[PDB]
């Protein structure tokens, strides 16, 4: 699994 | 806003 | 996979 | 802000 | 089992 | 902040 | 059973 | 900080 | 039973 | 700090 | 983004 | 985006 | 967007 | 874009 | 567009 | 367009 | 992000 | 993130 | 992240 | 984290 | 209009 | 016009 | 026009 | 006109 | 307009 | 308008 | 507006 | 507005 | 606005 | 705003 | 009419 | 009419 | 008529 | 006419 | 009428 | 007329 | 009216 | 006439 | 009306 | 006539 | 009838 | 009929 | 009949 | 016929 | 018939 | 006949 | 018959 | 018959 | 006969 | 025979 | 696989 | 593969 | 694959 | 597998 | 495997 | 296996 | 297996 | 087996 | 089996 | 079997 | 029992 | 309007 | 407006 | 016993 | 407005 | 008794 | 505003 | 006994 | 802002 | 008795 | 036991 | 009104 | 026991 | 008003 | 015992 | 009226 | 155990 | 009316 | 087990 | 009316 | 009552 | 945008 | 965005 | 009374 | 952002 | 009265 | 982040 | 009165 | 982390 | 008043 | 230990 | 009645 | 441990 | 009745 | 562990 | 009835 | 873990 | 009857 | 992980 | 009946 992000 | 998401 | 996004 | 996640 | 997480 | 997890 | 963790 | 636990 | 533990 | 139980 | 302005 | 104003 | 307003 | 208006 | 306006 | 007016 | 204000 | 102001 | 702040 | 300022 | 008569 | 008579 | 009688 | 008579 | 009467 | 009346 | 007349 | 009027 | 008015 | 009377 | 009879 | 009994 | 019997 | 019977 | 009757 | 019974 | 009787 | 069993 | 009646 | 028998 | 029996 | 036997 | 058996 | 068994 | 056992 | 067991 | 068994 | 096992 | 087995 | 198998 | 993410 | 993002 | 974006 | 992530 | 991660 | 972290 | 981590 | 932690 | 850590 | 361990 | 009414 | 009833 | 009741 | 209303 | 009653 | 009311 | 009132 | 209120 | 009262 | 109030 | 009533 | 009752 | 009761 | 009791 | 009331 | 029962 | 009732 | 049952 | 019954 | 029934 | 909105 | 409203 | 109101 | 109201 | 009030 | 917020 | 209020 | 905040 | 504040 | 915090 | 009980 | 018990 | 019951 | 049981 | 139960 | 059962 | 049941 | 199960 | 039944 | 499982 991987899992990235990237709020505002 | 912004987002941005990956998987895998 | 990939994402984007923007809003506003 | 910003996020990561991994499992496994 | 395995974990991961970065906040901020 | 930032976080780990493992179990088993 | 095991447990591990890291806060910070 | 920082945690661990075992049963069994 | 057993137990484990290891705070900070 | 660091604990230990055992029950049994 | 939410908001709420109770008054009362 | 989401915005209530209860009034009473 | 969203906008309500409960007057009572 | 949604507008609600409850009075009571 | 959306609009509703109940009164009671 | 929409509009309703629920009176009761 | 939430946000609440209430008067009262 | 949360915020909440109760004025009261 | 969780803030209130109550004035009263 | 929680944060809490009670003025009164 | 409306009217409510509950009894009991 | 409506008109509810709810006994018991 | 509207009448409802429920009884119980 | 509507009339309705519930009985139980 | 609306109009309750609950008697009991 | 609302008009409440509890009898009890 | 909103009435209540709550007797008892 | 609101208004209660508990008599008892 | 609100208002009580609590006799007893 | 909101206002008690309290009588009694 | 209601008539309650709560034994215990 | 309504009649109610608990035995317990 | 209605009649209630809970026997417990 | 309604009857009830709950054993339990 | 609501009438009330706990024995015990 | 209506019989009703749960045994449990 | 509403009539209470705790016998206990 | 209609009669209930419910055995649970 | 209310009427309040402890025996106990 | 109808008979109805849930066993369970 | 009821009784309790609390042994502790 | 009921019966409770809280052991502790 | 009801039998209830906490231990603890 | 009921019976429950909390054993904690 | 009806039984439970709830182990914690 | 009905069996739980829930054990947690 | 019926057997639940949730464990957790 | 029925059985169900809820792992959770 | 029915089985269900429910993971989670 | 019926089985079912939810993962989740 | 499912994933959610609700922001708010 | 499922995904979902509810953005409120 | 399935994608939803609910903006509200 | 499930994975839920609600900010807020 | 189930997995939930509320922030805030 | 389940697994919640609330923070906050 | 259940696990839960309220941090806060 | 169930298991929590709550810091704080 | 339960075990709980509360710690704070 | 319940164990709980409160450390503050 | 004998019931009347009238509107008007 | 005119009414008129008789049970029994 | 007028109204009209008789019960009994 | 009797009732009487009028609004207007 | 107006209004009017009797009961009794 | 006896009621009125008259808003204005 | 204005008010108006008789009981009894 | 009689009342009156008058904002404004 | 301005009041009116009168009991009795 | 009587009562009278004025804010502002 | 034994049960009796008689109403009117 | 009538009343009538007898235990035992 | 024996009891009695009457109103009016 | 009138009332009338006995009990044993 | 034995018990009278008398109001109004 | 009339009633009638008895149990075991 | 045994039941009997009579209305009437 | 009338009835009879015995239940074992 | 074993039921009866008998109306009429 | 008649009724038998026997399980087991 | 009446009432007016705008709205751009 | 523009409205208009009586009522009345 | 831009809003307009009256009422009454 | 009378409202306003302006966003961005 | 930006916002904008008026009441009364 | 009057408010105004701004975010940003 | 940044805010501002101004209230009455 | 007056308020503000920052964060970051 | 940083803070601002200022009241009145 | 005024005020400022800082963490970290 | 040992128990008895007896009513009757 | 009659009871019956032993722990241990 | 051990237990017994007997009623009857 | 009879009941018999043994934990551990 | 292990358990057992017997009724009878 | 006979039950048995052993866990781990 | 494991586990065993048996009935009858 | 007769159950048999693993886990993991 | 792994898993087994057997009924019969 | 015969039943066999692996997961991952």
């Amino acid at each position: 699994f991987k899992f990235e992000f990237k709020f505002e």
